[PDB]
């Protein structure tokens, strides 16, 4: 598609992906936003131009590049009031970062409040010119990126704080709803005998999908950017913001098959052509698939995923055997979520800026009680217990997929299991915290200077303040992250704007 140097033009326009036309916030006119492409070691320069006129979906914007470590470029990370002030309408801003150590599938989405649910979301792929799996597949390009997105007929700010379900599930940006127009479905074409590398992206706001293909199989090689040992899989449970790359061996008779993406919540049912896309072998008739969905006997299990390189998790194999152990006490008061008796209500001055202003200790950072300081070259173990309590159950709205910015973590203990794995646990940038009784525990090493966000990636929870910030190596933040003029120009230019022009 575009990149590695290009412009993202962000504008308000009416779009109709499910048969229903509604105004949205979109990148380069099309939803989901255009595929940004680059190679390992390429220097990305993305000139985000803000041309927004609809106040109700926010005229100001900021884009995060999910899964990209952003070393030396913490300013360019995205999160509003953590890493930068939002870009004003009528202005433009350049995101100038190199990606030297990273190879695989990512995505980019607006990180200002709930804007990305209103449309500002697109896939982002970095390709590896020496990809250890290039002798597995024949095709990998634009028409192999499969984008799963939940879609809403009512706008983010206009509907409830916590939407119960999506109106439609969009595959490659095309799906249907209940009393649906029965309009266009997504069409993925394949040639006989040819291997396909499919890059599966979850641009979801809330629901998690059970992704499956009729009469076929998926061989996962990649989870959330990180290269993993090949896995035999029937169906993939992909939580919000997660990514998977699977190689599909096109070995079945020339026919139309269903590409299925059942969400966990909402209208679960293939009848109507809802939650579906078309897998069409080249030469079969331009009709709807008549294929049926079988039961899953070899489904995706997290604990089964093993990293391709450097599989051992940091820290010695012990519960607590780590430099800094931290446990997150969750709770919910009706409107807002809480981590350690605190909620993230975003400060006037970005967490980053605060450090460049000379702030150092956790006591001096804002918001207070929510910014934790982490020393460098120390190993960190986090744990997300979803508990049933005395009869209360903290953190409803489960399961919650927690994402850590600027790091790829080893998931030593996964949802649904109580065993700990330190020898070769899966390595990813967002993990499901699961259901009550799951003490999901993750480990990662502090190899990145600057402030980083840790939040549930269900965007409606994010807005409820289910988040904390890691001020990782505060003394070196200033120096290790050189800030361009455009970035420092943002906060004085943004605070001048009226709530009307927000
Ligand atoms: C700005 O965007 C909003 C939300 O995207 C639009 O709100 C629509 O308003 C009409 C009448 O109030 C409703 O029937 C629709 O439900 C709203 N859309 C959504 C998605 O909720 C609004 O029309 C926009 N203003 C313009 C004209 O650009
Ligand atoms: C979830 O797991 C963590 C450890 O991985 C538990 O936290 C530790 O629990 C022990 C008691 O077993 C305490 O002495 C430690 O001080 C705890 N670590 C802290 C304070 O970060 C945690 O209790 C588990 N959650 C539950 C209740 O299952
Ligand atoms: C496309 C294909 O070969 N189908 C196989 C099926 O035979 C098998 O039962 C399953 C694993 O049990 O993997 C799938
Ligand atoms: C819930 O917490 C939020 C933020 O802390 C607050 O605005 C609201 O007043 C709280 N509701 C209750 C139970 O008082
Ligand atoms: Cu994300
Ligand atoms: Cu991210
Ligand atoms: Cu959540
Ligand atoms: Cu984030």
């Amino acid at each position: 598609a575009i990149g590695p140097v290009t412009d993202l033009t962000i504008s308000n326009a009416d779009v109709t992906p499910d048969g229903f036309t509604r105004a949205a916030v979109v990148a380069n006119g099309v939803f989901p936003g255009p595929l940004i492409t680059g190679n390992k070691g390429d220097n990305f320069q993305i000139n985000v131009i803000d041309n927004l006129t609809n106040a109700t979906m926010l005229k100001t914007t900021t884009i995060h590049w999910h899964g990209l470590f952003q070393h030396g470029t913490n300013w360019a990370d995205g999160p509003a009031f953590v890493n930068q002030c939002p870009i004003a309408s009528g202005n433009s801003f350049l995101y100038d970062f190199t990606v030297p150590d990273q190879a695989g599938t990512f995505w980019y989405h607006s990180h200002l409040s709930t804007q990305y649910c209103d449309g500002l979301r697109g896939p982002l792929v970095v390709y590896d010119p020496s990809d250890p799996y290039a002798s597995m597949y024949d095709v990998d390009d634009d028409t192999t990126v499969i984008t799963l997105s939940d879609w809403y007929h009512t706008a983010a700010k206009l509907g409830p704080a916590f939407p119960p379900n999506a109106d439609s599930v969009l595959i490659n940006g095309l799906g249907r709803f209940a009393g649906g127009n029965a309009s266009d479905l997504a069409v993925i074409t394949v040639e006989q005998n040819k291997r396909y590398r499919f890059r599966l992206v979850s641009l979801s706001c809330d629901p998690n999908f059970t992704f499956s293909i009729d009469g076929h199989n998926m061989t996962i090689i990649e989870v959330d950017g990180v290269n993993h040992e090949p896995l035999e899989v029937d169906s993939i449970q992909i939580f919000a913001s997660q990514r998977y790359s699977f190689v599909l061996n096109a070995t079945q008779s020339v026919d139309n098959y269903w590409i299925r993406a059942i969400p966990n919540t909402g209208t679960i049912d293939t009848t109507g052509g809802l939650n579906s896309a078309i897998l069409r072998y080249s030469g079969a008739d331009i009709v709807d698939p008549t294929a049926n969905a079988t039961t899953s006997v070899i489904p995706l299990v997290e604990t089964d995923l093993v990293p391709l390189d450097s599989p051992a998790a940091p820290g010695d194999p012990v519960v607590g055997g780590v430099d800094l152990a931290m446990n997150l006490d969750f709770s919910f008061n009706g409107t807002n979520f809480f981590i350690n008796n605190e909620t993230l209500i975003p400060p006037t001055v970005p967490v980053l800026l605060q450090i460049l202003s000379g702030a150092q200790s956790a006591s001096d950072l804002l918001p207070t009680g929510s910014v934790y300081t982490l020393p460098l070259n120390s190993t960190i173990e986090l744990s997300f217990p979803i508990t049933t309590v005395n009869g209360v159950t903290n953190a409803p709205g489960a399961p919650h997929p927690f994402h850590l910015h600027g790091h790829a973590f080893s998931v030593v203990r996964s949802a649904g299991s109580s065993d700990y794995n330190y020898v070769n646990p899966v390595r990813r940038d967002t993990v499901s915290t699961g259901n009550p009784g799951d003490n999901v525990t993750i480990r990662f090493t502090t190899d990145n200077a600057g402030p980083w966000f840790l939040h549930c990636h269900i965007d409606f929870h994010l807005e409820a303040g289910f988040a904390i910030v890691f001020a990782e190596d505060t003394p070196d933040t200033a120096s290790v992250n050189p800030v361009p003029t455009a970035w420092s120009d943002l906060c004085p230019t943004y605070d001048a704007l009226d709530p009307s022009d927000h």
